[PDB]
C-alpha cells in the first residue's frame, strides 16, 4: 500500500464529494490539507491550556509558554538550525521576506548595491525588494531562463560581483517545479560578501532542508503549505545577522524597557515578535512538523519524485499539452507539480470544467509569478500540484478528466 | 441564573483543576477563553473546506473565499463600519498599529509634527510612534494623569494644536480600567486637521463599539481578547484614508500587476493583505463575533459593569490594598479589571502563591504599560481581569484566596 493510500485516512477533507464527484485535490501548491494530529493539537491548545505567553506565572500560561517555545525548537530541528533562537514567527513566508527587506535591507543596501533574483520569482520575493530598491537606490538584477526553462545558472554566476549584496531566490519554483543549487550559490555569494535569502516555501514541505548544509543566511517558509494551520510561517536567520538587525514591528513583548522618550529592545528572536503571537497556530505547526517527521522527509520526497514523474509523463502524453519547466531525468529534479497549457484553450475554462463536472481541484492563473508567465508568453497557466496524500489513482482520474475537458471545449471548434 | 453561570458550560477550559484546586481564571485582559462554537468553526474549516482564497475557481476555494469575506463583513458589522472594505486583517492589534505607523505615519509626518498619547498607553501604541518619531522628526506629547488616576482630559485638549497630526489613544485602559471620551476627542482633533487612532483592544470585546458614532479615523483590536483565535486582529480605517495610504507589506494578492521593474497595487483592503492570510482564524473570528452578538453586547457590558463593581468593592475592602485608576460611580465607569498592589508585598509573590496554592490565575508585571507603572511609582502590579464567563463566585474565591496569600507573606514579617 503506497504512502498516499496509507495516509489519506488522516485527512478528513479528502473524503467528500464535490459537484457530484469524488473530490480529487490537486492544488497543494496553493495550500495543503491538514492531518487529524494537527487539528487535534490545535483543539487541545484552545480547550485545555490557552493563555498568553511569557511573563505569565500561572499554570495555564506556563504550559502555553512551554509548548509555544517547544514548537520553535521543533521548527529549528526540522530545518537543522543550530539554535532555536534563529527561528522568528510571522504570519507567512511573505511577511518573513518583508521582515528581511525592512530590517536588513533598508539598513544595509546603498545606491548601486545589487540584489539578484530570477524571472521565476514569486511575487512575495519580488515586490518587497522592488520597494527596498526604490527606497535605497539599490538595483535588481534578474536572471532569465535557459532553453530547458530553468534559471540560467551560468547567468546567475557572472551576475555575482563585489557589488552584489544579496541573492534572493527560490529553493524550488512554484510554477516550473525546478530547483536551484542553493549550496553552490551561497558559496559564490559569500565569496563577494553578499547574503543569500532562500525562499524555501516549496522545499520545506517536500524534502529534507538543512540550513547549515546550505549555509543560507536567511530562509523562509509558510505553515499552510506544510500541513500546518494558516496564520503562521517563519524566518530563519543566522544568529549573528539577526543580532545585527533592528526591529521591524514595534510594541509589546519585543522590548526590554519602555520609557516615554525611548525604548530598548530584546535580543532575537523576541526582538522581531511584536505583541501576542499566533500561539495556538505555532503549537499546531509544531504538531505538523512532528507529523511530517514521523512519516519521514526522505520517504515523502522519494514518494513525491515517483508521483511527480508519473504526473509529468501522463500529462505530457496528451497531445496539445505543454508543461513549463525542465524535463525530469537522472540529473534534473522536479517538484510534484506541473504548470501547463493546452493549445487554443484558456486554463480558466479547463479548471472550471474540471471542478464543476469532475470534482477535480486545480488552479488557473499566474500563480503569483506574473513576470514568469510574461517571459513564457502567456497570461496564465493551469497547475496540478501534488502532496504525499495524493496517489497514482488521483493522477489517473485527473488525466481522464482533463482529456474529457479538452474534448468538450474542442467540440465547439 | 447569572450570565456567567449560563455561559460557563461553553468554555471547556474553565472546567479543570490546576495544582489541586478548581481553576479560577481572572486573566482575560491578557487573553480570553474560547466557546465551543468558535472552536467548532475552526475545526469545520480545516476538515471540510480549507483551500487558498481569491483567484481560486474550485469548489473548496470558492467556499473558503466566501466564508473569509463573510467574516470580514461580520467584523465590519460588529463595529458598525460603513463598508466591509474598511476592515484589514492583521496578526494582532499591534501589527495594525504598526501598519498605520509605517504606511500613514512615515508618509505624512514631518519634522515638528506632534503625536499625542497618554502615559497609560500600551507598548504597542508607544513603541511604533517612538520609531516613527525617530525616522521623521515628529514629536511625541504625553498626557499625564489627574488626581483620579485617569489621563487628564484638560491637558489632552490643551495639547491639541495646529502642530498636532495624530492622537493615538486607548478607548479603555488595560491597567486603569478607565475610558477616554473618544467621540469628543475626535471632534477636537478633526478641528485642527489631526487624525485619531483608537486602540480599542479593551472595548471591542466588552461593550458596543460604533466607529461611525465615534467617527474615528483608525481603530484596532485583537481576536484573541474577544473569544477568537490567536493569530488574527484587525485595523479599521476610513475608506478615503486607506485609499491614500501606500502599501506596507508587499507580495502576493496585494498587487494588481507585477513587472520586473515595478508593481501596481490593489485597492484596500487587499492592498494591505500580503500573501496567504490567516484564513481559518478569520473565519473563527467571525464565529466569535456571532457568538458575542448572540449573547448581546449590551447584555455583556451590563453584566461586566455589575461584576466589575463587585470586584472593585470586595478588593478595596481588604486592608493595605491600593487599586490603580478611578473609583466606580455613575459618572465614572470602569472595565471589569483591577490592577493593584498590597502594602509591602511584591505582586509576583501574590500571583505565584495564588496560582500554586489556590488555582487562581492572575497576572503580575507592567502589563505592557511600563511608563504608567513608573509614573505610579512601581515596577509592577497584580491584575485580576474578568470576562462574561466569570461570576461573583469567582470574585469571592479570588478574595478569599488573596486574603490567605497576604496573610501568608505577612506572617514572616
Amino acid at each position: 500500500v503506497s504512502l498516499g493510500h496509507r495516509v489519506r485516512k488522516d485527512f478528513r477533507i479528502l473524503h467528500q464529494e464535490v459537484n457530484g464527484s469524488k473530490l480529487v485535490y490537486l492544488d497543494s501548491a496553493a495550500t495543503s490539507q491538514k492531518p487529524a494530529a494537527v487539528l487535534d493539537a490545535l483543539q487541545n491548545y484552545y480547550e485545555f491550556y490557552n493563555s498568553n505567553v511569557h511573563r505569565g506565572i500561572h499554570y495555564l500560561s506556563a504550559k502555553a509558554t512551554d509548548e509555544f517555545e517547544l514548537a520553535r525548537k521543533k521548527v529549528a530541528r526540522f530545518i537543522n538550525a543550530s539554535d532555536s533562537r534563529e527561528i522568528v514567527f510571522t504570519r507567512n513566508a511573505t511577511e518573513a521576506i518583508n521582515l528581511v527587506a525592512y530590517s536588513w535591507g533598508l539598513s544595509n543596501l546603498k545606491p548601486g548595491d545589487e540584489v539578484i533574483l530570477t524571472v521565476a520569482e514569486h511575487h512575495s520575493c519580488i515586490v518587497p525588494w522592488q520597494i527596498v530598491s526604490q527606497k535605497t537606490g539599490a538595483v535588481l538584477k534578474f536572471v532569465t531562463l535557459n532553453e530547458d526553462e530553468v534559471p540560467d545558472i551560468n547567468k546567475l554566476r557572472e551576475l555575482i560581483s563585489p557589488k552584489t549584496k544579496l541573492v534572493a531566490v527560490h529553493h524550488v519554483s512554484n510554477v516550473l517545479a525546478s530547483s536551484l543549487p542553493i549550496e553552490e550559490i551561497v558559496v559564490w555569494a559569500h565569496d563577494v560578501g553578499a547574503k543569500v535569502l532562500v525562499d524555501a516555501c516549496q522545499s520545506v514541505p517536500h524534502m529534507v532542508v538543512d540550513v547549515q548544509k546550505l549555509n543560507a543566511d536567511f530562509l523562509v517558509a509558510s505553515s499552510h503549505k506544510m500541513c500546518g494551520p494558516t496564520g503562521i510561517g517563519f524566518l530563519y536567520g543566522k544568529s549573528d545577522l539577526l543580532h545585527s538587525m533592528p526591529p521591524f514591528l514595534g510594541g509589546g513583548e519585543m522590548i526590554s524597557d519602555v520609557f516615554l522618550d525611548h525604548s530598548t529592545y530584546a535580543e532575537p528572536p523576541s526582538r522581531f515578535e511584536a505583541g501576542t503571537p499566533a500561539i495556538g497556530e505555532a503549537i499546531a505547526l509544531g504538531a505538523a512538523v512532528d507529523y511530517l517527521s514521523g512519516i519521514g522527509m526522505p520517504k515523502i520526497h522519494e514518494y513525491e519524485v515517483e508521483i511527480g514523474k508519473y504526473l509529468y509523463e501522463k500529462l505530457s502524453s496528451l497531445p496539445d499539452v505543454r508543461i513549463y519547466g525542465p524535463r525530469p531525468s537522472e540529473s534534473v529534479h522536479r517538484g510534484a507539480l506541473c504548470s501547463f497549457n493546452v493549445e487554443g484553450l484558456h486554463p480558466t475554462d479547463l479548471a472550471t470544467f474540471l471542478d464543476q463536472q469532475h470534482g477535480v481541484a486545480i488552479r488557473s492563473g499566474h500563480h503569483c509569478a506574473q513576470p514568469l508567465h510574461r517571459y513564457l508568453g502567456v497570461n496564465a497557466s493551469a497547475r496540478a500540484s501534488l502532496y504525499f496524500y495524493n496517489t497514482k489513482d488521483d493522477v489517473d482520474a485527473f488525466i481522464v478528466a482533463l482529456a474529457d475537458t479538452v474534448s468538450f471545449f474542442n467540440s465547439f471548434k
